């Protein structure tokens, strides 16, 4: 239990239509056919969908909550079965998924994650504009990259150094493209210079790294009994030949610092205007909300006990 370990100087919230939201969540993938089997009420990956995007209205939380759902279902399917050991399988998976982020109809014979992300496509271009889904769609590719980077791992027995493992983190998680919805959820629009200023990407890598890290504390256990290594306790042993418990305490001490060095950055936000720094506020508030909701809920889920 390493819930003393993992404070912040700020709090979240969650949106008081959390649980009608997570039955959705059911409702969906049933729909699309991607709950395996018996259990399925533990999943409660609605829960973090209502603490990432607390104040979003019921319609964007519930396509951010079926988009989180989406991205554990094909998470496990990577890290749980035979297709995250295969490259030419992942390969030929990531080219429908591309062709359907390019907005391309599913075909008869394309698996449910390839229908379920076309909806998901479809629901997103309703409640947001094309630059929207072009940089959210450049996220997922990179997403997508990331897995392809792991599945060679896998099929190598390698372990990345830490530096390596840190860098490929950022994308292997999808946080970018959950951090692209609160603009949706906060009813925001960045102009180009904001969205891209060296402080909001250094606070972007920064909140992303602490969810990253704060995950691999707390998911060390199920991904060692998958006799995976993409976790930063596992390349931080590897790395320093050491204990278990000093690799996690060395991994704490990184998120640590991760969480200072975000509060910090967030003082050194410049002013464009009242207006363009009222919505970068919003989205910094909303970065917090996802580094929050990410303990909180990863603290309570079934799925890293
Ligand atoms: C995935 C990024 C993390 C490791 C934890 C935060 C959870 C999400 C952003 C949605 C679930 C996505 C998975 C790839 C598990
Ligand atoms: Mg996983
Ligand atoms: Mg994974
Ligand atoms: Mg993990």
């Amino acid at each position: 239990d390493y819930r003393a370990r993992l404070v912040y100087p700020f709090s979240g919230a969650i949106s008081p239509h959390a649980d009608i939201v997570d039955q959705a969540t059911l409702a969906w993938a049933a729909m699309f056919g991607l709950l395996t089997d018996h259990k399925s009420r533990r999943l409660q990956y609605g829960l973090l969908a209502a603490r990432a995007y607390p104040r979003a209205d019921r319609e964007m939380l519930q396509i951010a909550a079926d988009w989180i759902a989406w991205l554990f279902f094909m998470d496990d399917q990577c890290d749980e079965t035979g297709i995250g050991r295969d490259l030419q399988r992942m390969i030929a998976l990531h080219e429908r998924f591309l062709a359907i982020l390019d907005g391309a109809t599913p075909e008869a014979h394309d698996c449910a994650l390839t229908y379920a992300l076309a909806d998901l496509r479809r629901r997103l271009a309703l409640r947001a504009p094309d630059n929207w889904l072009r940089r959210f769609s450049e996220h997922v590719r990179l997403y997508f990259t990331a897995n392809r980077w792991e599945t060679v791992n896998r099929q190598r027995g390698a372990t990345p150094n830490v530096a390596t493992y840190c860098a490929a983190r950022l994308f292997s998680g999808a946080v970018y493209a959950c951090f692209d919805l609160i603009e949706l959820a906060e009813q925001i629009e960045l102009p180009f210079y904001a969205r891209h200023h060296s402080i909001v990407q250094q606070l972007e890598q920064a909140a992303n790294n602490i969810i990253c890290w704060c995950n691999d504390v707390l998911s060390y256990p199920k991904e060692m009994q998958h006799g995976d290594r993409h976790n930063l306790v596992l390349v931080i042993q590897g790395e320093h030949q050491c204990s278990l418990p000093e690799a996690i305490d060395r991994a704490l001490d990184l998120h640590a610092r991760e969480v200072a060095t975000f509060v910090r950055k967030r003082t050194c936000v410049p002013y464009f205007d009242a207006a363009v720094n009222t919505a970068l506020e919003k989205y910094v508030t909303g970065l917090q909300f996802w580094i929050c909701a990410n303990r909180d809920w990863s603290l309570t889920a079934t799925r890293y006990a």
